């Protein structure tokens, strides 16, 4: 039973103490929900242009070397962050159409049906569960019953790997104050150095410090890196 | 069990209007053992005033007694920020930042209770809460209420989509193939200078499209048009 499963699943990952572990578990759920091969891809949302990402999965070796010869990861339509209808996409031709080089190589290694979920965690990062195995199809009566199970099982894998302290998870902690706060979202609310300091009746020499210091606590030239990756990090 | 969320699909996807749609969802809620609900739109933008819609049953004097103290602003339910499990149950403790909001929300019978948040890529976070005043939320019930809630509220996030319902929607912003390259690197801390060396462009250049992306934000400066289209999942 579903249940059952999830309760079974939840008291067995609640007792683990490792991170090898985890992914044994996992390769083990995989098979029960009649796949053959998994992934999981962690994607931070900064630098913008070359973002964070890691990648563990147990797909055969040879497709894992051609894969990262490609660099498929950059035109990959399963971990884009994109707006899944539900979280949840079943791989089809339509879904590779701007990545045919991909997909072509991909059902040659034997990875012909599959599909991948993605769970967003409100501080920017986003993570990625793909389910694939070779001869049978994704059957119909068993589609939604798969986008729940899956959802489950990445919604878990994130959970226990945050509890573990994993470094593919852990981010850039940045210390943001309250007063510093408040400046940034009406610098990205477009506002200037001088149109602040009248709101809060501070010194315009005041604001460009406590700017000097969040671009500090992000590494930034500008403002705008400081704005940017707060939005995106949640910290605004 | 799962008959029960694949009957539910049918109902909601025949659903052709709005207030059906809210209608089915008490129905559930009575289901669980709970009386009163209440689901929120979080939009990320503006950062400092965002848009905020709220919607629910909960008896008319707290609703009014609610907005009449600004508890929306001081609320931990409506947060937008990393739930262990997108999921908290009501407790003494989740509200000791907030004490005049629990101590009221008790009063008026709001007792026991939950709240379940989902993070929409674009930027949005939908809150969904449940309530009640006589039984308790006994641990064996939680897990299942976790469960449930998720289903519920997914559910609800989309087929409000599907309906073009416009507490979802955000205001339209098509950036292009290049624009979304140059925001990124303006993004990334790059000048208008150091971004026009990388892709072979002249400044002037650079600077053009700096006037249109400003211009589809109507955005004073770079600095809004970065954090906004970083807030949106647009670069
Ligand atoms: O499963 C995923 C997620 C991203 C790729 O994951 C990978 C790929 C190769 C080695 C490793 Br490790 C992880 N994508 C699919 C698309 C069709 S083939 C494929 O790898
Ligand atoms: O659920 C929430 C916040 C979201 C719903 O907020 C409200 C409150 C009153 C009327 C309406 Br409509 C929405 N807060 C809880 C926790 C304390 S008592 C309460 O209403």
């Amino acid at each position: 039973g579903f249940l059952d499963w999830w309760e079974d699943l939840r008291s067995e990952m609640q007792s683990i103490t490792d991170s090898q572990e985890v992914f044994a578990v996992l390769e083990k759920e995989v098979r029960r929900l009649g796949f053959d091969y998994y992934a999981y891809c962690v994607r931070h949302p900064i630098p913008f242009t070359r973002p964070r990402i890691f990648m563990f999965g147990n797909y055969p070796p040879a497709w894992q070397e051609h894969y990262q010869a490609q660099n498929y990861f950059a035109i990959d339509p399963t971990i884009r962050h994109c707006l899944r209808s539900g979280n949840h996409i079943v791989w089809s031709d339509d879904l590779f159409a701007d990545a045919q080089e991909l997909w072509d190589d991909a059902r040659d290694y034997g990875l012909r049906h599959g599909a991948t979920h993605s769970c967003m965690a409100p501080n920017g990062v986003m993570g990625f569960l793909s389910v694939a195995r070779s001869s049978p199809a994704i059957s119909p009566h068993e589609r939604e019953e798969l986008r729940l199970r899956m959802r489950c099982l990445i919604e878990l894998l994130h959970q226990t790997l945050t509890e573990l302290n994993h470094p593919s998870l852990q981010s850039n902690p940045v210390c943001l104050s309250h007063r510093e706060r408040e400046i940034l979202q009406w610098t990205a609310d477009g506002k200037s150095s001088g149109e602040i300091a009248i709101i809060l009746s501070i010194s315009e020499s005041t604001v460009n410090f406590h700017h000097k210091n969040i671009q500090k606590k992000f590494d930034a030239p500008n403002k705008t890196l400081a704005a940017a990756y707060a939005a995106a990090l949640g910290l605004i």
